[PDB]
């Protein structure tokens, strides 16, 4: 399925080239600009632990998920992944534990050394 597809075909968007964050563009966005570090970003997302045990969606709260890019308010894989997106784009992001919650995890929600899958839509972005 989608997680197996991104695990084998996704573009490695990490700086170390360690395959820690893998990406596939599923819906091309509009405009050639991506957000800058510090920008406020608005997304919709559907996330799960790679093994189908826990799920979380911005849609569960009936509102877009808002955060400041590159500030460490979300896991590393999100700060790296959302920075590559254009407005209106939908991507699939596979995140290894080194760019997510690591060996410590985030109990009770996330176990030790967990891989996470996200389908993210970048709705909009604006400067500081
Ligand atoms: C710099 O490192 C970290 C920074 C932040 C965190 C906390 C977790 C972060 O969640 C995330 O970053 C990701 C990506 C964005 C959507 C939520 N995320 C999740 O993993 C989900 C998630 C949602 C959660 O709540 C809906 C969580 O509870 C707070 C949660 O706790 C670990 C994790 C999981 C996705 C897979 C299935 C289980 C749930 C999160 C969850 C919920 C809301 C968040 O809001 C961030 C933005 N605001 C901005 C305004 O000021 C407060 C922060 C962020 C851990 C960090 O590392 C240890």
């Amino acid at each position: 399925g989608a997680p197996a597809t991104v695990t084998e075909q996704g573009e490695d968007i990490t700086s170390k080239k360690d395959r820690g964050v893998l990406k596939i563009v599923k819906r091309v966005g509009n405009g050639e600009e991506t957000p800058m570090i510090g920008d406020k970003v608005y997304v919709h997302y559907k996330g799960k632990l790679s093994n189908g045990k826990k799920f979380d969606s911005s849609h569960d709260r009936n509102e877009p998920f808002v955060f400041s890019l590159g500030k460490g308010q979300v896991i590393k894989a999100w700060d790296i992944g959302v920075a590559t997106m254009k407005k209106g784009e939908i991507c699939h992001l596979l995140c290894k534990p080194e760019y997510a919650y690591g060996s410590a995890g985030s109990l009770p929600k996330i176990p030790s050394n967990a891989t996470l899958f996200f389908e993210i839509e970048l709705l909009d972005f604006k400067g500081e």
